């Protein structure tokens, strides 16, 4: 193949080289993030732009790499967008993601696809850009592809791609999700194509969070079964109310009002009647790190408020919400409030 | 001081003996669970009913601990119902939980408050209740007294007691809250109020997955905040996608199709390149974990389905959902979709 491809970004190297020392803390060599992307598409032999307006980002030796790869570096994020049939946002948290995106999609060619790669999951990508999708564009596809490591470092050995989600919604073609599997492969990285309702989930930073969290489910899972014999329906239930609980409280009062509310104090006392099996190793690491949290911490704790926050069962709310409104309204009032959310 | 007290169920003593083996790994003697409490709570003058249908659950032996108490046994719910001021459900149980419940409603004494003490919310017990207390007996209150460990065991120092929620929500009068925390103070207890929203989460043995989860949610945010130097609402929002999907996943699929949905082996890799600082015990255990998962578990998983699972953001969507047919309707979609899940 011989694609057209865009990558919006060339990443911080001031982060990647001299903030976090990469190079001797992870290995390789700069330049990280996007403009390496660019880099190892350019030399899979795809027809590469990188665009990225502010030329402070790297030194001039890092920028020789760059070019001396073959890639073209511009300033204009619309020349890239009208460039490419795949367009790869490596973009600074928040609006820079969104803007952009909004900023590209006008000029993007008939049936091109935009990918997210950290920042924002593809569906919430694609709620940003419906009212263009849904009518004038119905031809652009939104996809990612979730490096899971620093692109650049040997840590980096492949991709996750946000493919048809669980609930069956197609964000992009079957074509468009083969371009974006191609491009992982054609630079010598495995691809492997996730649910797009729940890709960055997995690969995203916050994974540390995911496998941190789904090892204690898996903890209590084993001594739920295995030595007190409760019913599997009822260790799911206890699963369920616990992390949408935190979920909801972070949403409502953030962090640190979560924080208040749980009360690590009262759960250290009951987590720790549940060490029962051998080796529970992730509620010794626990009970270690809740009972010496930081000083600023407990102190930003004590301060936090706990905001109204209502207790549901999200999925059969999703359910009744479809049943009571229709399926239309519903889609609608989960896009919104999605919205509100990881976008505004 | 002196009150009513009427206990439902005396605890499986074979799970407490043989499962849990509490008398060598934590101490104290059997009895342990309800009737360990209805022994404290007679030990501290009050005048005691448990209510036990099978006398079969304990030797007579340890019968004999509970009479010597003064405790009156019956094996009539309806009879323990028109003793106590205060009821507590002591059903570690299912479903049985709401069978008394409804059973001893009709009967309790007039501004009875029930209290359920593992596993069932009481906002859960409450929606059970609903159409009797907000019609017949809107005298009733609901609350908890979840125990910090098994009762009788040494480990025992406190009681959780459900009070208003964090959305204002009254399901018991401040009376009737207050006379829960007097009890629970029997035999030289603790006891703290928590909202009824929350308070299951912190004190029953899913505390476990609370601890674990949250052991998560502070390293991500000190690792995020303090090296990274990610924006906070970056992380907030990442936390939140993370916990909510896992919740989502589980409720429509299981904690199996949970699992094959966010594959340990891709969440390794990914997690993998976030030790990124001096001590991350937690990220450690998990990794360790997650690579050495039960094979019986892991046949499981490739058996699951996937079902359809939905993105949503919880709290924004009920905002949104009272914006479109008002906060009546709105409640009453919440109320059904809750019993649902939780209740069935």
């Amino acid at each position: 193949d011989n694609m057209k491809v865009s990558v919006y970004g060339a990443g911080n190297q001031n982060l990647y080289i001299n903030k976090l020392n990469l190079p001797e803390k992870f290995g390789g060599e700069p330049p990280y993030g996007g403009s390496r992307m660019a880099i190892e598409f350019a030399e899979a032999g795809h027809d590469v732009v990188l665009a990225e307006p502010n030329k402070n980002i790297m030194s001039d030796d890092l920028w020789k790499k760059v070019e001396d790869a073959g890639v073209k570096v511009v300033s204009d994020d619309v020349e890239a967008a009208k460039h490419g049939e795949i367009h790869v946002l490596f973009t600074p948290f928040g609006k820079a993601t969104f803007r952009i995106a909004k900023t590209i999609i006008e000029h993007v060619p008939e049936n091109a696809v935009i990918c997210n790669t950290c920042t924002v999951s593809p569906v919430v990508l694609y709620y940003s850009l419906e009212p263009i999708l849904r009518t004038k564009r119905k031809d652009v596809g939104i996809s990612s592809m979730h490096p899971a490591a620093v692109p650049g470092t040997p840590q980096h050995g492949h991709y996750v791609i946000g493919g048809k989600t669980t609930d069956g919604k197609e964000l992009a073609t079957e074509e468009q999700i083969k371009k974006a599997v191609e491009l992982a492969k054609s630079a010598g990285k495995e691809a492997y194509v996730v649910p797009a309702d729940v890709s960055s989930v997995v690969a995203d930073m916050g994974s540390l969070v995911t496998a941190v969290a789904l090892s204690g489910v898996l903890d209590y899972y084993t001594v739920g079964r295995k030595i007190i014999n409760a019913p599997k329906k009822m260790i799911e239930q206890q699963v369920i109310m616990t992390l949408q609980t935190m979920a909801s409280l972070v949403e409502t009062s953030g962090i640190e009002g979560m924080v208040k509310a749980l009360n690590p104090e009262l759960l250290i006392r009951s987590a720790s009647s549940m060490k029962l099996l051998d080796r529970q190793k992730d509620l010794d690491a626990a009970l270690e790190i809740l009972q010496n949290l930081d000083e600023t911490l407990k102190a930003e704790v004590e301060k936090a408020e706990i905001k109204p926050t209502t207790l549901v069962a999200a999925q059969s709310l999703v359910k009744e919400i479809k049943t009571l409104i229709g399926g239309a309204a519903a889609e609608g009032a989960i896009k919104r409030s999605a919205r509100k959310l990881f976008e505004h």
